[PDB]
This record gives C-alpha cells, sequence and structure tokens, in this order.
C-alpha cells in the first residue's frame, strides 16, 4: 500500500461532500515526477475516531489487495499528513445507477450485457479471493469514460472473523434489504452465493436503466413478496436468456444459484453469438391501452 506525499496531490473540484470528509477530482504526480494522472481523492477530516480511521484505512488496505480490470484501482494513501486521503483512479461517469438514470434508453442491449459481464468478472475475482462484498448494488459500481464498470465499496468488516459490524454497510447503516438474499437478511449468512443474488438485482437495475427494485414496496413488503416466491418481472426489451439468468440468481436455495464463474461464462457465450439475445422475454404491460 503506497504512501503518497502531499506534494504529489492537487485537488481540482469537489464531487461529493460528506459529514466525515469529501471526495474530490484531482491529479496525482507519480513515477518520480515524470507522470501525471487524474484521480479521485477521499479525505478524513480532523477529529475522526479510531473506528473511523480503521474503517477508512481498512477500505484502502483491501482495495490494495486487488488487481483486476473490473475492480477500482487504488493509487495509494496519505496517512502521515492531515487530512488523511485515499487516492484511486478517477471514474469519469460516476456511479452506475445514476449514470443509467441519466442515460435512459440510450444504450444497446449488447452494451448493457457487456456492462454486466464486466461486473460479473470483477465479482468472480472477488469471490475467488474469498472476499464477500455484502452490499453489491449499482450504486456501488463506478463507470469510466469508455463504459467499463468496476466494483467499489469495500471494508474490513467483511473479512475480519466474527466482526460485530459484518451485517452493516461500510458506513455502519443497515444494508438495504432489497438487494440482499433471504438467508443473509434472516440468518446473517453472507457468502458469495448471497452476492450472486445481489448480482441478479444488479442485472435488473442495468436492464431497466436504474429502476428502483420492487418500486414502492416497503422493505417488509419486499420480504413478504420474496418469501412468497414473487420475483421481479422482466425489464422491457430484455433478452429471454438474460431474464432467465437473473431468475437463477434469485433461487431461494443458495446452492441452486449459479457461481460467478457460471455467470461470466454464460454472458460471454451470449455476447459472442448475439443472435441469442434477439429472443426477448415477454414484458408484462402494467396498463391496458385499448385502440383500433
Ligand atoms: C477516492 C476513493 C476512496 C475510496 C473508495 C473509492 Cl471508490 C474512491 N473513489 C471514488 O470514490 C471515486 C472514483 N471515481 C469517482 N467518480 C465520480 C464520482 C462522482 Br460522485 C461523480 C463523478 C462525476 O463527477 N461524474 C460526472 C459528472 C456528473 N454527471 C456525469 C458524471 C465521478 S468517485
Amino acid at each position: 500500500t503506497t504512501e503518497i506525499h502531499p506534494s504529489c496531490v492537487t485537488r481540482q473540484k469537489v464531487i461529493g461532500a460528506g459529514e466525515f470528509g469529501e471526495v474530490y477530482k484531482g491529479m496525482l504526480k507519480t513515477s518520480s515526477g515524470k507522470k501525471e494522472v487524474p484521480v479521485a481523492i477521499k479525505t478524513l477530516k480532523a477529529g475522526y475516531t479510531e473506528k473511523q480511521r480503521v474503517d477508512f484505512l481498512g477500505e484502502a488496505g483491501i482495495m490494495g489487495q486487488f488487481s483486476h480490470h473490473n475492480i477500482i484501482r487504488l493509487e495509494g494513501v496519505i496517512s502521515k499528513y492531515k487530512p488523511m486521503m485515499i487516492i484511486t483512479e478517477y471514474m469519469e461517469n460516476g456511479a452506475l445507477d445514476k449514470f443509467l438514470r441519466e442515460k435512459d434508453g440510450e444504450f444497446s442491449v449488447l452494451q448493457l450485457v457487456g456492462m454486466l459481464r464486466g461486473i460479473a468478472a470483477g465479482m468472480k475475482y472477488l469471490a475467488n479471493m474469498n472476499y464477500v462484498h455484502r452490499d453489491l448494488a449499482a450504486r456501488n459500481i463506478l463507470v469510466n469514460s469508455n463504459l467499463v464498470c468496476k466494483v467499489s465499496d469495500f471494508g474490513l468488516s467483511r473479512v475480519l472473523e466474527d466482526d460485530p459490524e459484518a451485517t452493516y454497510t461500510t458506513s455502519g447503516g443497515k444494508i438495504p434489504i432489497r438487494w440482499t438474499a433471504p438467508e443473509a437478511i434472516s440468518y446473517r449468512k453472507f457468502t458469495s452465493a448471497s452476492d450472486v443474488w445481489s448480482f441478479g438485482i444488479v442485472m435488473w437495475e442495468v436492464m431497466t436503466y436504474g429502476e428502483r427494485p420492487y418500486w414502492e414496496l416497503s422493505n417488509h413488503e419486499v420480504m413478504k413478496a420474496i418469501n412468497d416466491g414473487f420475483r421481479l418481472p422482466t425489464p422491457m426489451d430484455c433478452p429471454s436468456a438474460i431474464y432467465q439468468l437473473m431468475m437463477q440468481c434469485w433461487q431461494q436455495e443458495r446452492a441452486r444459484r449459479p457461481k460467478f464463474a457460471d455467470i461470466v461464462s454464460i454472458l460471454d457465450k451470449l455476447i459472442r453469438a448475439p443472435d441469442s439475445l434477439k429472443t426477448l422475454a415477454d414484458f408484462d404491460p402494467r396498463v391496458s391501452i385499448r385502440l383500433p
């Protein structure tokens, strides 16, 4: 984990404000002053607690363990000087859910499926590294200028044995239940198979351009529907094979869900033979329009 000297970091614009600190777009001078790259910079403001420090630096320490095209890349940290900083590659199009909501209907099916393949490859890498994400959702995916999607949001509570915060978000809040598999909701059994359930929800988010899973249903109403066997209906214009794959991610019995390797393989097969994506699942209309 590379310690960066503050003289190598310039902050150009705020892109996110927080209670704990801010996130900036900036530049990082690297390679002994011979290179310069755009970066995102997150700070931890003075007065942070020991827990806030361990969580903050812990996320960087985990990110530094990974080297994959579909996982956000860590440049390094500033810990010896204040404010402390985590510095990553800069993802020009921000969070995937917001990106899709601002680009509604503008991508092809093949582009959407390609985004899902990248996310699945990142998740396959994480799962094979024995990292369970626990909060996989489009809001935790970032998108670059070239439409590459990368998994982000990481924390020590996911790796430490019997962490008292293992069932919370990386901020200490409640993991939004509508992305979470039933056995993780009810028994706190988080595994890569519960991440697969979450990935299925991400597939639905992508194919709907960022719709809210289960629409207006409350959390208890979502739990009621899932445990009754209800599942999200097919998005509009969604390939049958893609909807079948998300349905398999949502099998109640976790051993019946695909592994991330299966997901990557299936998505690859569909992209390579794109006529396979022309068979569309029937979209259930929610409004009767009677016309001649
Ligand atoms: C710095 C850091 C520390 C710890 C964990 C992580 Cl994942 C990070 N890195 C980051 O948060 C980020 C990396 N890239 C980011 N890109 C980003 C985020 C946000 Br908010 C907004 C924008 C951004 O300004 N996006 C444009 C402007 C608005 N519409 C189109 C997208 C970019 S945030």
